[PDB]
């Protein structure tokens, strides 16, 4: 039997960039997705989760509409990619939220790749985890994506966050700063959307002739239909943000950090249009309560977001805002505090 734990993820800076091969800053979170698994015939999960098994022959790795999903797409990323590995029975558990933004999916898929890649003795190299994870994420579960929340999730180092560039893949470590605290708000609410985004960004991209966003000023942005260059102009400027935030971080200063990811969120908002009122009013009033900065994180329209805070007042903050947002809204709202965290690992 073995123990695995594979972390969530929370993006600093660099929102919707990734996919045409921008800058990101990802961290792994302390909440996680728990695998505690052995070899068998055959795959067999009890998810704490659901509160039921799942399971499915080896032979069987037909797509059911179900969580049972992501595990298949892990045993059809290494068939696929000519490994050998046998079936597993275990339990999955943990305390990273299901569907809250914080990367269920890839903390669930690098989990199961983790524990095969232990239990088989595949050696994979941590680049292949990310790849394959991110492969069977796009191929078989058919969700569009970057690689954002798999490269955080494998990636990830205690204390740090990660400057990514997706286009070439280097990397960075960063340390964040001691005694300030990620708060997480969960607005409790759980994809055409970012299709579209996606697909917009990458018609700019070729309308432009160019291969990443990185090589795109806003002089350029004029060559754009309205739509396409209201949307992109967001992606230019968040890559300047991101390289932004590297340097305020390297500095470990973090009330400019906080600036940079609050004009980050507003432009988000208003430009990008992928926030939502509930995510503006923990934004605005985590601002009014003292944070750093704040913004949403990952996809938008729902799900969570972040405030930078010190550590002393996260819980007084997070409570405060709380109790304010659901006289306001009918969601089971939840926060956390959490610190930057090594990757998945036994
Ligand atoms: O930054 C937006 C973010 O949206 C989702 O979380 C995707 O899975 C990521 O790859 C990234 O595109």
């Amino acid at each position: 039997m073995i123990k695995v734990k594979s972390p969530g993820r929370v993006n600093l800076i660099g929102e919707h960039t990734d996919y045409t091969y921008g800058y990101v800053m990802p961290m792994a979170i302390n909440l996680y997705t728990k695998i505690e698994a052995e070899k068998h015939g055959e795959v067999i999960l009890y998810s704490e989760h659901f509160g039921e098994e799942r399971k499915f022959s080896l032979n069987d790795l037909r797509k059911e509409n179900s969580w049972i999903d992501y595990v298949k797409g892990i045993f059809w990323v290494l068939k696929e990619s000519d490994y050998e590995v046998g079936g597993i029975k275990g339990r999955v558990s943990g305390n990273l939220p299901l569907g809250a933004g914080l990367s269920s999916s890839a903390s669930f898929e690098v989990g199961i790749l983790e524990t095969l890649d232990k239990l088989y003795n595949l050696k994979l190299d941590s680049l292949s985890k990310v790849l394959l994870a991110k492969k069977a994420e796009n191929e078989f579960v058919g969700v569009p994506c970057g690689i954002l929340d798999q490269f955080a999730v494998v990636f990830g180092r205690e204390g740090n966050v990660i400057f990514l560039d997706t286009h070439t893949l280097d990397y960075e470590y960063i340390p964040f700063p001691k005694d300030v605290s990620i708060l997480v708000f969960y607005t409790g609410v759980r994809s055409s959307e970012y299709a579209e985004r996606k697909h917009i960004a990458e018609e700019s991209l070729k309308i432009l002739g160019k291969g990443s966003s990185k090589e795109v000023r806003e002089g350029e942005l004029s060559k754009l239909p309205p739509l396409h260059r209201k949307f992109f102009g967001y992606i230019v400027r968040e890559n300047a943000r991101v390289l932004e935030v590297r340097d305020a971080l390297k500095e470990g200063n973090v009330e400019e950090v906080g600036k940079i990811l609050t004009t980050a969120h507003w432009d988000l908002a208003k430009n990008y249009e992928v926030s939502c009122k509930e995510l503006d009013f923990f934004v605005e009033r985590a601002l009014k309560l003292g944070a750093y900065g704040a913004r949403l994180t990952g996809a938008g329209f729902g799900g969570s977001a972040i405030a930078l805070v010190d550590k002393e007042d996260a819980e007084t903050i997070g409570e405060e805002i709380l109790r304010e947002y659901l006289k306001r809204f009918p969601w089971k709202a939840r926060h956390f505090i959490v610190e930057p965290s090594d990757g998945v690992g036994i």
